[PDB]
């Protein structure tokens, strides 16, 4: 009932303007940054400026030891911020400083106030070089630490679902939108019941990461739209390991007013039928009058090991 969105450092805080500027709905923002004037550019409601005395705005020089620290001089204004929370998502690009840094502390305070912790981040682009991968690897380590499950996106992959031809400005805004996709896929079957019932009980079901948990994403328009969306997702080059590895599987159908009964039926079987035998799998399905032909498929994996 209580859903927050915490959007940690430049690239989270991203996610959460495109999740804002999508109108995602159910949740409440809130943007963290230890670079002040970078974070008087957030849509979040909230807006966090952590680390005031160690950084004195200026950010945290790509340094995950400034937003570690930034963010326990700030842990009590975290605590504030977060208090009366169900359910936390704390977001962010993996590699640089604040997020690398300051997103772990910001999901354990979460988990022990008692919130269902999900992390989604990401994995940085080769392109950014061999010290972004490295505290990227670091990062991700000491969030899974911190969640109760760590989504992690594979950047490269994202070349493999984009244009040849694309600018980086644009490959990360592309980078924005699988991060709300993450986000999303699951809050949307929990902000509002559905038809599909669907409590936080069903959530903690699969919400259990050992491993990191991996997301595909599949869009499509046409007679066979829901064969084809099913099949994309099951699919996705952001699903790094087959599907059929999981432990958990979360699906979300997502399409307009003319989303049928029989394409709800027609996915969820094609990812049933992808995955193991004995998969914990549960599922939803949202109506988004925006979308007119187009239906979504999200699938969230986890407990691969
Ligand atoms: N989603 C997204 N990711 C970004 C963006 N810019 C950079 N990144 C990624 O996020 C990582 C950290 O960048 P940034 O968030 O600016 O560092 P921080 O503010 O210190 O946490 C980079 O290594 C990139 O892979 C962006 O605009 N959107």
């Amino acid at each position: 009932a209580s859903i927050k969105v915490i959007g940690v450092g430049g690239g989270g805080n991203n996610a959460v303007n495109r999740m804002i500027e999508n109108e995602v709905q159910g949740v409440e923002y809130i943007a963290v940054n230890t670079d002040a004037q970078a974070l008087n550019l957030s849509k979040a409601e909230v807006k966090m400026q952590i680390g005031a005395k160690l950084t004195r705005g200026l950010g945290a020089g790509a340094n995950p030891e400034v937003g570690k620290k930034a963010a326990e001089e700030s842990k009590e204004q975290i605590e504030e911020a977060l208090k009366g929370a169900d359910m936390v998502f704390v977001t962010a690009g993996m590699g640089g400083g604040t997020g690398t840094g300051a997103a772990p502390v910001i999901a354990q305070i979460a988990k022990d106030l008692g919130a269902l912790t999900v992390g989604v981040v990401t994995r940085p682009f080769t392109f950014e070089g061999r010290k972004r991968q490295l505290q990227a690897a670091g990062g991700i380590s000491a969030m899974k630490e911190a969640v109760d499950t760590l989504i992690v996106i594979p950047n490269d992959r994202i070349l493999e679902i984009v244009d040849k031809n694309t600018p980086m400005l644009e490959a990360f805004r592309e980078a924005d939108n699988v991060l709300r996709q993450g986000v999303q896929g699951i809050s949307d079957l929990i902000a509002t019941p559905g038809l599909i019932n669907l409590d936080f009980a069903d959530v903690k079901t699969i919400m259990s990461n050992k491993g990191s948990a991996l997301m595909g994403i599949g869009i499509a328009t046409g007679e066979n739209r829901a064969a084809e969306a099913a099949k994309k997702a099951i699919s996705s080059p952001l699903l790094e390991a087959a599907i059929d590895g999981a432990q958990g599987v979360l699906m979300n159908i997502t399409g307009g007013t003319n989303l049928s009964l029989y394409e709800v039926q027609e996915a969820a079987d094609i990812v049933a039928s992808a995955s193991d035998q004995d998969v914990n799998m549960i599922f939803g399905s949202v109506i988004n009058e925006n979308l007119k032909d187009e239906i979504v498929v999200t699938v969230i994996a986890t407990g691969f090991l």
